[PDB]
């Protein structure tokens, strides 16, 4: 039976530290969630499941504003918002989706609610903003586009039915006028941003916690099937270029001519971008329950359920550094942007990390 690997013994090549940390409510606790922080213009925006949202100065982590989104929703005077998908920031708005099928847009200036919209299903995946439009993929197989200005639904597209409960985020992505979205039925779809016109669909499944969010790089769509297989598709046609039948893949990123991934057992691998030949596999974190990986200052970084960050050399998969950060553990994604590394612990605490 599976068991967590021991903490690796690492001779630190450098000594990473915590720049600052700041509480954000009660976080996500032991609930599954995709909720993570956003960074824009030297401000960190982060939230908890209950409904608290904070803006923090990115240099010291001090609160700039806060807002509680919990509202009355029945007999009792207050109920949690169940914030899930997000946080996303664009154009002076902070966007967050909820398990109660609400999407909120907050002003970056002061945290006040600009608009709130009832969407077709649970909004468990991050809002994605493109061309004055907030794309929401609901857990119900719906893709909806909301106007950035007033939150009205401009168009809705049916991807397949809601009868399954796949753990794993499924955000849309956009490329050159089109949205591309994965799913639970094993199909990837491309639709035009203009009015939701379907361009193509492709099946990548046949017949666990997989992020089915597609990644488009230089005219190629990279996508995980709900069972963890990695496939590359032609962006224009949806034609399958290759498929790599790994027993499973949970999370991946694409950089240069490589794909870096974390599988269902927490092995970390580098593959070639063209056909994903396996350059190296690092298995010393087996069953430690990793986050998605990010690249930061040229290293691959992942967090684990015990609250460590692990820094990995992309050339050979070796560890170059290890740091203990937060005892409540790490489950959502680390965020690497604007020269900073941010990550939110399960109890809600947000960290900025210094290489």
């Amino acid at each position: 039976v599976v068991k967590m690997s021991p903490l690796p013994t690492v001779e630190n090549q450098f000594t990473p530290t915590t720049a600052w940390s700041t509480s954000v409510g009660s976080g996500i606790g032991n609930f599954y969630s995709n909720l993570h922080p956003a960074l824009a213009d030297n401000v960190v925006y982060a939230a908890d499941r209950a409904g608290l949202v904070k803006a923090l100065n990115a240099d010291d982590g001090k609160e700039i504003w806060s807002v509680s989104l919990a509202e009355k929703d029945g007999w009792f005077s207050k109920e949690p918002a169940l914030l899930s998908g997000g946080v996303t920031v664009s154009g002076g708005h902070v966007y967050i989706g909820s398990e109660k099928a609400q999407v909120y847009a907050l002003n970056t200036s002061d945290g006040t609610v600009a608009w709130q919209t009832k969407v077709a299903g649970e909004a468990l995946s991050r809002p994605v903003v493109s061309d004055g439009l907030v794309l929401i993929h609901t857990s119900n197989g719906q893709l909806q586009a909301l106007n950035e200005a007033d939150g009205a639904v401009k168009w809705t597209v049916n991807l397949d039915m809601p009868s399954l409960s796949l753990r794993g985020e499924s955000a849309p992505t956009t490329a050159f006028g089109a949205a591309v979205v994965g799913g639970d039925n094993g199909r990837v779809s491309a639709v035009l941003m203009e009015q939701g016109q379907m361009i193509w669909q492709q099946r990548i499944s046949q017949a666990s916690d997989v992020d089915t969010t597609p990644v488009v790089v230089n005219g190629v769509v990279f996508a995980l099937a709900y069972n963890g297989n990695l496939t590359a598709l032609d962006l224009r046609s949806g034609q399958i270029m290759w498929k790599r039948e790994l027993g499973s893949v949970n999370d991946f990123i694409v950089d240069g001519n490589r794909i870096y991934l974390v599988d269902q057992n927490d092995r970390v691998m580098a593959l070639t971008i063209d056909g994903g030949v396996t350059l190296w596999t690092q298995s010393d974190l087996l069953h430690r329950l990793l986050t998605s990986p990010v690249l930061y200052n040229g290293n691959l970084v992942v967090g684990d359920s015990e609250g460590y960050l692990h820094w990995i050399n992309v050339e050979d998969g070796r560890f170059v550094a290890q740091q203990k950060v937060d005892s409540s553990g790490f489950q959502t994604e680390p965020v690497a942007a604007d020269g900073k590394l941010l990550i939110q612990a399960k109890d809600g605490t947000v960290y900025s990390i210094t290489r």
